[PDB]
């Protein structure tokens, strides 16, 4: 009975995908909300997703309010995470609980990114208190965390996340096992299976596996050159291959698809993305590790073959 958590966020085609694929996922993170440094939950600038929430209630699909520490400029804010975890903790915890109640959410997904390394224990404590408060009301807690293994656990980007502590408090950790490479960096696998398995080994040693969700992207990246690239949605991969007549290579060691092409401006692009084999493989890791399930980022980027591959992999024993 694996959880199959879809992300409903600010992307074109989101609602069409939510409704088209509602037999494929069985929980949704409704990524429409921010929290302030005073602990108040707000909208994120996009229209309130009240239609999506109503749809999910009618389908009996659990919905989680996904709340981010994003400031008024649209930037991840270490300061907001610090404040919520310390001075505004009591307000934030109560407000998150009431927010879930008000919206008829089944729980909260805390998506706090750029947590400062100095806030490791503060953030763990916030999640402990929040988990107890949600549980006291029959609600659940999912915490989204960056994906890493021991070699990088002390990196400034990762040390704020104590998986052992977070996993003991939350119902699930949503391990963001994607963005292994990003446009700002050198080209490479975005969700390589070797890296993912290292990350999952690290997580399940520290957290009961049934409380872990892995993460599978419905996208890859297209680099013009290192540091210069853009997102390529799953649904657009085949058209791009066809536009340039590219011959894609399956990298078996990382279960990732790559290809190159020469653009009209003379640059040689490099794409790393997924195919059906790689998505099924990454979903099959739920059974290989005894995970609680998987998470897919995000609705609106995909087509029917993406969800067919997720289904196939989840059924692989
Ligand atoms: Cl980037």
């Amino acid at each position: 009975a694996a959880m199959v958590l879809a992300y409903y966020s600010g992307y074109a085609g989101n609602y069409a995908a939510l409704t088209r694929y509602a037999a494929s996922f069985n929980a949704v993170a409704v990524d429409f909300y921010n929290i302030t440094a005073q602990g108040a939950v707000t909208g994120n600038g996009d229209p309130a997703p009240n239609d999506a929430i109503s749809f999910l209630l009618g389908r009996k699909i659990p919905a989680y309010g996904c709340v981010s520490n994003v400031d008024g400029n649209g930037n991840w804010s270490a300061d907001i995470a610090h404040a919520v975890s310390t001075s505004a903790q009591s307000q934030a915890v109560a407000n998150l609980v009431k927010f879930a109640q008000d919206k008829r959410f089944s729980g909260i997904n805390v998506d706090f990114e750029a947590v400062a390394q100095g806030d490791r224990n503060n953030f763990s404590h916030f999640i402990q208190v929040l988990g107890r408060a949600l549980h006291a009301k029959g609600l659940k807690l999912i915490v989204s965390v960056p994906a890493f293994s021991a070699k990088d656990e002390n990196h400034p980007a990762n040390y704020g996340y104590d998986l052992r502590a977070l996993g003991a408090a939350a119902d699930y950790l949503q391990i963001m096992s994607y963005d292994e490479a990003i446009p700002a960096w050198d080209p490479g696998p975005v969700a390589g299976s070797d890296w993912m398995e290292d990350d999952l080994d690290y997580a399940v040693e520290r957290v009961p596996a049934a409380k872990i969700l892995n993460g599978i992207p419905a996208y890859g990246y297209d680099w013009k050159r290192p540091g210069d690239g853009g997102m390529l949605y799953w649904k657009d991969t085949q058209a791009l291959i066809a536009r340039y007549g590219a011959q894609p290579r399956y990298d078996a060691g990382t279960h990732s698809l790559t290809f190159n092409y020469g653009a009209a401006d003379g640059s040689r692009h490099t794409v790393w993305t997924e195919n059906a084999r790689s998505v099924a493989l990454k979903a099959s890791l739920v059974n290989a590790y005894g995970l609680g399930g998987t998470s897919l980022y995000a609705l609106g980027m995909e087509d029917d073959a993406f969800w067919a591959a997720v289904k196939q992999g989840l059924a692989q024993r």
